[PDB]
């Protein structure tokens, strides 16, 4: 886990923990690609980080709804045209919304929306991510982030997919990790902490 | 947990564990409603069980894809027109398919299909189920069944929803349970076993 000079593709990088992670993955000296839906929100942060980058560091961003398989697929693909079609190395999955409610209060379309909102954002990407490194036959990491509710299912699903992959994808020699979390940049340290120390599961 | 004279609505009741459960929930003396997709498969089992029922026991079945919110919603509603619009008492969630594969091998549409296949079949029902007892303001139980992969997420999701509900729905005074499993009828005993003994989590 040496991030410097490495493509770091970070979903949800335009808000809390995801932005934080970019801040430092830059300070250290990576190529940092943030994804989000809000173009201005992200292209703002882009230039904020562009400031403190040393010249020649690719610091781009991409507007996409990562609840669409196609958007998820086109995004990661987009972010490597600059990087000579080199797959990313380190991929960070921080996209998420939390609009908490009561089961009985909730429409079925509300439930579907919340799973799409928390699971697939991470999963649809993670898929095409592996599919990329696999076929290019390169390595590098995939890092999931998790943590009245009824988003809970979606969080468990992530653990579920982490665990399935953390098995499987050591046939295509790909690291798999997951986070179980304080100013975001704190949690950011916890993560880089446990990552250099190689644990598959990481807390604060 | 006295099943006799109680509406027992059982998704996936036309195959393994779900059929088994009907066998005994009849032998004991319930009103038993099996749901499945295969009309002949189910209307077969229906009459098989109709044999061994004592007269006056409502033993019906319903063909529905429980991956549609509307099908899931119309089914449970259908199965209570005979039962004087009385919500079910005991609801058993055994619908499921397992078509195991490699992540890298899998299409994104394959993954979506597998979650729909294992989670929503149970969840879309469980929702309308509660929504029914809640608004009728009656009690009764909701029982989830769980247990290279990439159906794993969907299993974790169930545990996830079980856990969320097992909290929440003790505001609408509704029992919540879950199964973690041998001839199906074995597992069937394990379940009725731990259910009369009131544990929320049940193994074999
Ligand atoms: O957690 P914390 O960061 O503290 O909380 P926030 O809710 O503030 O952060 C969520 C982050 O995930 C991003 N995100 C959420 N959903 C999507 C999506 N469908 N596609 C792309 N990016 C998404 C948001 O970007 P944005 O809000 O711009 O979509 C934001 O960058
Ligand atoms: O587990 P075990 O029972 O041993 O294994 P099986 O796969 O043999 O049993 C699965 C059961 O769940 C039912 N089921 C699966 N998907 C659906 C669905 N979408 N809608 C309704 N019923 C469904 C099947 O009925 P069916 O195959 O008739 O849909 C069957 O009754």
């Amino acid at each position: 886990y040496d991030p410097r000079g490495k493509h770091c593709y970070i979903t949800g990088g335009s808000s809390g923990l995801g932005k934080a992670l970019a801040e430092r993955l830059v300070k250290q000296g990576a190529h940092v690609t943030i994804v989000g839906r809000d173009s201005k929100k992200a292209e703002g942060v882009v230039e904020e980080l562009k400031a403190i980058a040393a010249p020649g560091q690719i610091i781009q961003c991409i507007a996409a709804d990562l609840t669409s398989p196609i958007a998820s697929t086109n995004a990661i693909h987009a972010a490597c045209k600059p990087h000579a079609d080199q797959a990313p190395d380190y991929v960070y999955l921080c996209a998420g919304f939390s609009r908490p409610k009561l089961f009985v209060e909730t429409t079925k379309q509300e439930l579907k929306d919340g799973l799409d909102g928390v699971y697939w954002v991470s999963a649809y990407t993670a898929h095409e991510a592996c599919q990329m490194m696999s076929k290019q036959r390169r390595t590098g990491k995939i890092i999931f982030v998790a943590s009245y509710s009824s988003f809970s299912p979606a969080k468990y699903a992530l653990r579920g997919l982490s665990d399935a992959l953390r098995s499987e994808m050591l046939l295509h020699n790909i690291d798999i990790h997951i986070f179980l979390p304080i100013t975001p940049d704190v949690c950011a340290a916890a993560l880089e902490s446990g990552l250099k120390k190689g644990y598959y599961q990481i807390t604060d």
